[PDB]
């Protein structure tokens, strides 16, 4: 990846390695949608559009020759910059085991939020439709713990009326999960009963949404298309510090809307 | 270890062996912090200081040549003495299976308390900071059994917002644990639910502290540095008895303060 | 030595080589104490302290457990900077045999003076004691040439009363040596008689001190401890020039005060 001008910065190999590790650790836990969507492999730094498979007609009816144009989806590219101090970084050679890296962490969290927003709610300038837009698959629920089990039992019938099958997963909000744990008039652990009502599924808690949803996980319904993964490069020097950046290129699509149900 | 003048005392091999075994047994159960800290290997009887990796400037701004001094941590050495009676020790050769060794046991307990005090609360003359000093990672709790589960669930989110992961452990006071067992309005064993709320963690009870704390156990955050381990040597003879001693050399350090949380 | 960022400066190999040679030449003649002290080998860029071998007690007398701290000496680190012009340096490629390098020479002389000052007179903030501090080994002398021979003959007896032996060396001030040469009422070369009064010793003249001293040279009494030797590195660029620096890390110690005598 020579377009990242890494050999022109005044650092050493050990000073690059720790910067890589610290960012990898946080990304792994803070990316949420990659826990249950599919990923299509990288194409390269030159890929530009993804085809849809249709034609739009632009001529009259009395013509002898008729014509139209093909359709596609364009990709999104992003960039974000930060700065670091040099004397502090140079204590690693004298033997300090812990150095200060707060700006990197704040920038990483901002990028993760931006990425999750598009998957959950979509983008209008690009023509992307998000998971919460499909408003004809919503069913009601209740407050007491048994209403959750009743709702799950009712949802599996709607799943089975079509041909949909496979492992099932629940995605829920953390405050509501805490309230469900707090309010237990019946004496039985909630997690065991919930995991048994699904045929051995699993539960994911997150602060991104407000209510709950249920999805199927056989494979092939939600896809994320990548051109280049997340990377770090070099920009310039500011007489006491250095300036660096983060970048990426992607798009998203939903194929079969039959594998998703919304609660409340 | 020739600096321990063991060959000049009037004893036999069997009389040395039982003295070693009795002390090993008690140390194993009474040292508490070694259950969850890391240990860096021995360096020797001549090691004196551990480096930190910084410079302190001591000159003016208009100088042509500028200079400073490096920084480090000094080690601690201790010694404690006791006495034993000779006719009583000589019945082992006639065939007695149980002899009287109470002074050794009392001294061992005193040494163990001194060692744990520095880890939990620090030393000021040497420049050591202890686990209870970090006062910006404390959260509130309650009296009823369900408040404990709520607090644990809230703590794991703070852990996951950073990159911290791994097995988790709870350290609690024994009287409070007994009260929690006694007050069970809900009908379910507390230990199973507590061990399941953590993803398969464990619980440690101790009389050293007053409240509870939660720690991560991936490895590399709390370290104890040793020069020489615990040993026994010979001093002199007092016309009816013998005099012996115990000694050691050590220091302690905390690297990443992100893996620790304090309750109440 | 990657902590010296030499690969990021805009120079060539020939332009580095001559800069190295010119500094080596001057250091060799201008470092004076290395002519008669001992040198302990390099340890590295991370070494921080040198042990002394003692304990200081900090507890009371009625305690059951007693403790103290170990002792050591900290190292000294220095840094000094200068600047050079680029068009002038570029004539070496066209074929000029002599280029202008005056700033480097002035800086080198300043560093040499700073180094010799600590050996001859010590430093108070660090706890170093210098050769002229030991004030109980001083004997009187005279002005005429024969008084020097009388003083040397008297000094060798004090040396032999202890067990000290080996080659002997004289260190003297240059103006006083010139006056001794000028005032020769007796007709015999002074150097031959002086070198014969010692059992084949040698003479060193220097502008650092005021009076003379006599030392033994069997080996093992005065030691200089080094972490990193003298080196050159790169800092930045100033739109017409480049900026560079010099650095080092050391300490000094006197072991046996019986091998030294002071005159007048
Ligand atoms: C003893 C000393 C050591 C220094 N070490 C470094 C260093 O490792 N990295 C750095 O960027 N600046 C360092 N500086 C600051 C840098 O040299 C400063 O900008 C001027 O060059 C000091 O004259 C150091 C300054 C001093 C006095
Ligand atoms: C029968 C007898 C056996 C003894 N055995 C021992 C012994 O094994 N070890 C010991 O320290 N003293 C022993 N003593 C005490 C010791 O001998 C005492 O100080 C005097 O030497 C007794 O005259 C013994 C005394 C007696 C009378
Ligand atoms: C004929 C000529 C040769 C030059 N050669 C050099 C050179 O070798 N190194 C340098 O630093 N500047 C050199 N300069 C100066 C440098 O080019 C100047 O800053 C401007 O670029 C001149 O337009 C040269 C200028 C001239 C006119």
């Amino acid at each position: 990846m020579e377009f990242l001008k890494r050999s022109f910065a005044p650092l050493t190999e050990k000073q690059w390695q720790e910067i890589d590790n610290r960012a990898r650790e946080i990304f792994k836990t803070q990316l949420y949608g990659r826990k249950f969507v599919d990923v299509e492999g990288p194409y390269g730094w030159e890929y530009a559009a993804h085809p849809l498979g249709e034609v739009e007609v632009l001529s009259d009816e009395n013509e002898v020759v008729k014509w139209g144009l093909r359709k596609s989806l364009p990709l999104i590219e992003l960039r974000a910059t930060f700065t670091l101090d040099l004397w502090e970084l140079d204590n690693l050679e004298r033997g300090k085991p812990n150095v200060d890296l707060s700006s990197l962490e704040e920038t990483v969290r901002k990028v993760a939020e931006f990425e999750d927003e598009v998957i959950f709610r979509g983008c209008e300038k690009s023509g992307v439709k998000g998971l919460l837009s499909f408003e004809e698959r919503k069913i009601e629920c209740g407050s007491t713990p048994k209403d959750l089990l009743e709702a799950i039992v009712r949802a599996l019938s709607i799943f089975s009326k079509d041909g949909i099958e496979g492992p099932y997963t629940l995605v829920i909000n953390t405050d509501r999960w805490i309230n469900f744990l707090k309010e237990e008039a019946e004496e039985e652990p909630l997690e065991k009963r919930v995991e048994e009502c699904l045929r051995g599924g699993k539960i994911i808690t997150t602060p991104r949404i407000e209510d709950a949803l249920v999805v199927s996980e056989r494979g092939g319904d939600f896809k994320l298309i990548l051109g280049q993964d997340l990377s770090i490069g070099y920009e310039d020097r500011e007489k006491d510090a250095v300036r660096l950046f983060i970048t990426e290129t992607f798009t998203f699509q939903v194929v079969n809307p039959e594998a998703l149900i919304l609660l409340k």
